[PDB]
């Protein structure tokens, strides 16, 4: 059990219950308006957060993308809207703009003022890890001890413990076998006592393992968060919700939560 | 690691290189035709083993619907077929008629004579947990103990243990939450040291957890297949083969096995 909430402005969303989804979002009037329609269709078939990402597979711009996009859903689905940035003044802009969780793929290590602005607003930050090289003494010894550096920057950032969610980053700076392997071990984050957030959807190790094109993983995307639940972790992060959130509740269901 | 293989006539089935597939199947032309194209299908899409089975949801009649079947099936598709009986003598015409496994949802107490027939022909039975009430002092305790009958019978018979699969029954003589907290516990079974092989394909419970038709419970599927192979089973027994073969592959891959 969690003794605590993850509140959210607004929204507030108890951690025992249930595996939470979040539903990854793919200024003119088309591009604000594919996003509301499809935020929407996410909030329909079972998301309990929205997340508002630059596609990662100059700074002026992500503002000017991404607050227009935040602004919209915010006032037409009602749910918490987390902003994927690693960008501080970034952050700044899209929490002013309505945005209640942050989400940065660089685990505050690219831009350390950013954790700071999570202090400031009271937002959950999720911290991901991930590093400029990768070879590793100890691929699971390294990424706990990585995320412990952040966390470490959250903290002296004034960032309570709360507030703050871990993430593998299972994807990145990884070789295939390294992601699998961190699959097998995500226990171990557990030790760290924060909610953990898996984030698997169709990535390319999938394809590597199952020899397949991102629009034939989503069974491979299945079998991730499945055996991420059955590890304790407390969010998935995934493209497929009508599919995810069903995996999910039948997964608590049987683990028993 | 086990260090014996499924031995199946004409076929062998190692045990450690992945979760082998079972695909459950759906004397006239037309049966016998249907059933043919589809067996084709299910061997073009990632099954490892047949399943011929009355839908279960008299016995000169069980003998003309089921032989045609076996016969047309194992001369045009090249993979060990398992016989879904708890009939004797049915069983007895099926490996005679050419199928290579037996597969008894009664796991022996029904007809005890069917494992005399497994004994003679050596063909491995799949011993299913069953009772004709349901209810126990402890359900882990009390299946174990049932699945441990079985055994006796089948050893009493002559069946080597190397033949012999379990099955913890998952959808029988169980309430919905029953079958939900054997799920939890399937690692269990293990300790009685033989292969297992689960069958939750589009079961009542799936619908009860999730709200949903028979044809709407594939990502439920996949969370037991899940589940179940990561409490390490051996075979799953699946409608929906394309789909579970993967999600197999990938929780495989992950689980490193
Ligand atoms: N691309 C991503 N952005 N934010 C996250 N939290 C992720 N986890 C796994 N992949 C990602
Ligand atoms: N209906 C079934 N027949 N044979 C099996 N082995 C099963 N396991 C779960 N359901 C079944």
């Amino acid at each position: 059990k969690w003794d605590y909430d993850l509140r959210c402005g607004e929204y507030t969303l108890n951690l025992n219950e249930k595996t939470l989804i979040m539903g990854i979002l793919n200024g003119s009037y088309n591009e604000v308006d594919a996003a509301v329609r499809h935020a929407k269709e996410m909030r329909d078939e079972g998301a309990h957060i929205i997340d508002i990402g630059e596609s990662t597979r100059s700074v002026e711009e992500e503002i000017k993308r991404v607050v227009p996009m935040i602004q919209a859903v915010s006032k037409e689905v009602k749910l918490p809207i987390s902003i994927d940035t690693y960008k501080a003044e970034v952050a700044k802009q899209a929490i002013e703009a309505g945005a209640h969780i942050i989400n940065d793929i660089w685990g505050a290590k690219a831009e350390p003022k950013i954790a700071e602005v999570a202090a400031h607003y009271d937002v959950p930050i999720i911290l991901m890890h991930n590093r400029d090289n990768m070879n590793y003494r100890n691929l699971m010894a390294d990424m706990i001890a990585d995320l412990y550096d952040s966390i470490k920057i959250a903290k002296d950032a004034g960032v309570r413990d709360e507030n703050i969610i871990l993430d593998p980053g299972i994807g990145f700076a990884k070789t295939p076998e390294q992601n699998l392997e961190a699959m097998r071990n995500l226990e171990q984050l557990n030790v760290l006592g924060y909610p953990v957030l898996l984030g698997t959807s169709r990535k390319s190790f999938i394809g590597h393992v199952l020899d397949l094109p991102v629009e034939e993983r989503l069974e491979g995307t299945g079998a991730t968060v499945c055996l991420g639940i059955e590890k304790g972790c407390e969010f998935v992060r995934v493209h497929d919700v009508k599919e995810m959130s069903r995996m999910a509740k039948m997964m608590d269901a049987m683990i028993g939560k």
